């Protein structure tokens, strides 16, 4: 089983589109796919697939749907007990899903949680979506200004490298890889573009992150979410929304992320 882990440092940049995204082209490659989402208080990957059963148990359709794990009976209250209590949850879903997957998806929230560092320490593969601007930049870690030399990672950076150490001195699994999945940003200017490459260049060396492409922002996402579906999804059987060509420069972004994570061979769509 590989354990794929999604996260960054403030929840945002598309983190949980991303995530459900990540699971679907995956379902699609053949392999069996848990989700485990560890934001409690907002639940964005674990309501999305409660919406996808809906969706299709009351259109009577079939599409391939995860092993959807919850923490307790109720984890939006979860999220305000003892963090002992949630970590004995995460370890009962962790456990089912190991026996039962072939990849486990985590999506984790913005912010340092136990539940949070024990994901990141247990991944195969982390994912950070990060979008494009110098501002999200920092939730990396802050750099010289002239010398672009880091001067102190993130909280959310240490913690990926408190992993990293770890599974070195263990030594019974494989390295983790970490790639950082960059979204363009309709907005960014062009008198930034090459700042901004040579910014994360410098992060990616020092911090020891590989970078891949992400997912511009697109009204789609947000129109199929109610629905549990995604991209992948849409086809002559499934189009739960008014028909348009806005789903293409997505298929494509999405291909081109999924090769970066090197999960190409795993990855399908309807």
């Amino acid at each position: 089983t590989r354990v794929i882990v999604v996260g960054n440092e403030k929840g945002g940049a598309g983190k949980s589109t991303i995530a459900v995204h990540l699971v679907t082209a995956l379902l699609y490659g053949g392999a069996k796919v848990a989700v485990i989402d560890l934001d409690l208080r907002q639940r964005t990957s674990a309501r999305f697939f409660e919406n996808r059963r809906a969706w299709l148990d009351n259109k009577k359709i079939e599409l391939p749907e995860p092993l959807a794990l919850n923490l307790s009976d109720n984890d939006v209250a979860l999220a305000e007990r003892p963090e002992e209590e949630q970590v004995a949850g995460f370890e009962a879903a962790f456990a089912r899903a190991m026996a039962e997957c072939d990849f486990i998806l985590i999506d984790t929230p913005g912010g340092d949680s136990a539940i949070t560092r024990m994901a990141h320490g247990r991944a195969d593969l982390v994912v950070t979506p990060m979008n494009d601007s110098f501002v999200d930049f920092d939730m990396l870690g802050t750099v010289d200004p002239v010398t672009l030399e880091l001067t102190k990672p993130s909280l959310y950076s240490l913690t990926v490298w408190e992993g990293r150490k770890q599974r070195a001195l263990s030594g019974q699994r494989q390295a983790m890889d970490w790639v950082v999945l960059r979204n363009r940003l309709a907005t960014t200017e062009a008198r930034n573009r090459k700042r901004l490459e040579d910014r994360l260049n410098a992060l990616a060396k020092r911090v020891g992150f590989r970078i891949g492409p992400g997912l511009r922002d697109r009204v789609i996402y947000r129109e199929l979410f109610p629905f549990g579906l995604t991209i992948a999804d849409l086809s002559p059987q499934v189009r739960p929304v008014p028909v348009s060509l806005q789903h293409l420069a997505a298929r494509q972004e999405l291909r081109a992320l999924m090769h970066s994570l090197g999960l190409s061979a795993y990855s399908g769509e309807t």
